[PDB]
């Protein structure tokens, strides 16, 4: 997260960190047993870390659970990142508390101009490398399709949307991938790609979660 702010310990209880020796992606808890993330976060042997703030200190509220299953969307394309969505089953259930709680799936798509909360432990610098101790937060609106497609000619599909700031300065970055875009208590986006970080006329692109609510539900029911 570039140009964001410190969320505060467990103010974002559905945020998880995906760890493979190191934090490499975020994710969202949707029930006691499942995580929504980005398909391009797939790795063998992921460990899911819930209840985290300082990801570099054992602080007491953390839960550490291995991924038992890792389901990439069957139409995912890693060249274009269309259908960039993945579901992670926890080998055991998460103990839901005030520090650790799930996020609702959308009943309907959000619309351009809606304000959202983007969070994660990714890079906090444009043109550099500086990953944070504590979870970072960003307030950011869904942008219009015409803004998105003029920012990214010939690259935006019906399963993506832009959000953030055309002026730049404030954006998600490397390390936030798979992380939540929450708008009005609903999980509407997944941190996906972007051209650089926080640069002018290069907003972030996000997986349009509302297009997948039936997939998520059937997949949870079949596994
Ligand atoms: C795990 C996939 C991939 C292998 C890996 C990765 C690491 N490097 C090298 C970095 C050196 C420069 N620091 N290249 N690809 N990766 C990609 C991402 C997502 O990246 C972005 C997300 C959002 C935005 C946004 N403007 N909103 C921008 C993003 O990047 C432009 N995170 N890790
Ligand atoms: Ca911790």
């Amino acid at each position: 997260i570039v140009g964001g702010y410190t969320c505060g310990a467990n103010t974002v209880p559905y945020q998880v960190s995906l760890n493979s020796g190191y934090h490499f992606c975020g994710g969202s808890l949707i029930n006691s047993q499942w995580v929504v993330s980005a398909a391009h976060c797939y790795k063998s042997g992921i460990q899911v870390r819930l209840g985290e703030d300082n990801i570099n200190v054992v602080e007491g509220n953390e839960q550490f659970i291995s991924a038992s299953k890792s389901i990439v969307h069957p139409s995912y394309n890693s060249n274009t990142l269309n259908n960039d969505i993945m579901l992670i089953k926890l080998k055991s259930a998460a103990s839901l508390n005030s520090r650790v709680a799930s996020i609702s799936l959308p009943t309907s798509c959000a619309s351009a101009g809606t304000q959202c909360l983007i969070s994660g432990w990714g890079n906090t610098k444009s043109s550099g490398t500086s990953y944070p101790d504590v979870l970072k937060c960003l307030k950011a609106p869904i942008l219009s399709d015409s803004s998105c497609k003029s920012a990214y000619p010939g690259q935006i599909t019906s399963n993506m949307f832009c959000a953030g700031y055309l002026e730049g300065g404030k954006d998600s970055c490397q390390g936030d991938s798979g992380g939540p875009v929450v708008c009005s208590g609903k999980l509407q986006g997944i941190v996906s790609w972007g051209s650089g970080c926080a640069q002018k006329n290069k907003p972030g692109v996000y997986t349009k979660v509302c297009n997948y609510v039936s997939w998520i539900k059937q997949t949870i029911a079949s596994n």
